[PDB]
């Protein structure tokens, strides 16, 4: 379960292939990679 | 640094996520944390969809 804000950002780092998990990344960068990743997943989904 | 400028841009990212994620109501304000929660569930769904169900080999 996602109980706090940091748990949410950390989860997103795991889920999004393009977000590095072994160097520092900003919250802002996380949001942008998440956005791009969603756009990619949606076009793939739409193909079906 | 321009603290508020970066915050407005983060805020823009949050608003975009509101558009992208179906489960999120757009004609209503939603907290940043709830937005990330909807985002996480939605990405998980899309992954399961694309990784398993949408495969020809899916049983
Ligand atoms: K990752
Ligand atoms: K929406």
């Amino acid at each position: 379960l996602l109980y706090n804000m940091n748990d949410c950002y950390s989860k997103l780092k795991e889920l999004v292939p393009s977000i590095p998990q072994n160097k520092k990344v900003s919250k802002m960068e996380i949001l942008q990679h998440v956005i791009d990743y969603i756009l990619d997943l949606q076009i793939a989904l739409d193909s079906h």
